[PDB]
């Protein structure tokens, strides 16, 4: 089997991205957060708060014929960036563009944090982190991929994120049209749970290539790049007038900048991140200082190739025996 989704970006800044997941039967539709981060699919629902839900579209398991309780079972989770949710667990069918897996543990929010509320156009997340790091309790449950990887063509899935545009997220099989030259594949470690590999350095703009391992996460469900701050102030220092704001928290530059490129290396290959899709735009609603899309990993403890670097390339997550990641152009 196979399955292929739009995701699509909640808004023009390509803050997140959300997919369409089809929940139970007759099928309720809600828009997910697919998330390479996480390992936990759970979704807005009617036991959630109600003062806590403001525009999502919510799961009801009473109108599913599918859906069962899992009796006992709770979950809660905390994200790297301080948001929070909890509830109890639902199995019941899960389809993602075409793929279905039966038996899918749906993790019912009773409870969600401010952040979580505030944003209309996420319904729920979808982890595709490895499954050691789900939190249901007593018994941890699989994710979608775990669940479908068996039945798949191939043990992978694939994510092909757009810049300010939609893209796709493919499970099974890979589109060798989707992608220029070579797939480049790089090792994996699962010891923290996370897709986590080893860069081999990075440019800044038409600047000469520094080698260098920078190990850090391909993260779907973090906005943008975080690396060390060597790397990430000799990026800002090529910016006219950049500086890291503690007011703002985060690097900052004149709206009026041209960005330069950014490039990471995968082995012997080379993803280059244009100048633009570092730009996240007015730090507040008419500002002439505008929010960088690279900033320090230091504090955080990790460092995360998230949209930013992910949407400049084709990334396979391969999940076979021993898994690995492959980076492509576009």
């Amino acid at each position: 089997s196979t399955g292929s989704a739009t995701t699509t970006p909640i808004d023009s800044l390509d803050d997140a991205y959300i997919t369409p997941v089809q929940i139970g039967t007759p099928a309720q539709t809600l828009n997910l957060d697919f998330d390479t981060g996480s390992s936990d699919l759970w979704v807005f629902s009617s036991e959630t708060t109600a003062s806590e839900v403001d525009g999502q579209t919510i799961y009801t398991p009473s109108k599913s014929t599918t859906a069962k309780l899992l009796s006992g079972a709770t979950w809660s989770i905390s994200y790297g960036d301080g948001s929070s949710s909890s509830g109890d667990v639902y199995t019941d069918t899960v389809s993602v563009g075409g793929l279905t897996v039966t038996g899918q543990a749906v993790e019912s929010a009773k409870k969600v944090s401010s952040s979580f509320t505030e944003d209309s156009t996420i319904d729920g997340l979808l982890g595709l982190a490895f499954s050691t790091l789900n939190t249901v309790s007593p018994t941890q449950q699989k994710t979608f991929f775990d669940n479908a990887k068996a039945s798949l063509d191939s043990p992978v899935f694939t994510a092909d994120l757009g810049y300010h545009a939609p893209g796709t997220y493919n499970f099974g099989f890979i589109d060798t049209t989707a992608y220029t030259g070579s797939i480049t594949y790089t090792a994996v470690s699962t010891k923290q749970g996370f897709w986590e590999w080893t860069s081999t350095g990075y440019a800044v703009g038409s600047g000469t290539f520094k080698s260098t391992s920078i190990d850090g996460i391909a993260d779907t469900g973090t906005t943008l790049l975080y690396l060390p701050a060597t790397v990430v102030s000799a990026y800002w220092a090529q910016v006219s007038g950049a500086k890291s704001s503690s007011s703002v928290g985060g690097y900052v530059f004149p709206c009026s900048a041209t960005l330069p490129s950014f490039t990471f290396g995968v082995g012997s290959a080379r993803i280059v991140i244009p100048g633009d899709y570092i730009d996240f735009g007015p730090i507040s609603t008419g500002s002439s200082s505008c929010f960088g899309g690279i900033q320090s990993s230091a504090g955080i403890g990790i460092n995360i190739f998230g949209d930013v670097a992910l949407k400049a390339a084709f990334v396979v997550f391969n999940g076979a025996t021993t898994p690995t990641l492959g980076f492509a152009s576009k």
